């Protein structure tokens, strides 16, 4: 799985770590993520959001 970032923030989204103060525990995929999850930082939504490589 590949971390993706918040091309508005500066986010980064670990799949690791999951975000779990927000439902998604460690191990989701981001795109297994529901669509209705926004950045823990800046409060916009899944599609200000690209892959990392
Ligand atoms: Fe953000």
């Amino acid at each position: 799985m590949k971390k993706y970032t918040c091309t508005v923030c500066g986010y980064i989204y670990n799949p690791e770590d999951g975000d779990p103060d927000n439902g998604v525990n460690p191990g989701t995929d981001f795109k297994d993520i529901p669509d209705d999850w926004v950045c823990p930082l800046c409060g916009l939504g899944k599609d200000q959001f690209e892959e990392v490589e």
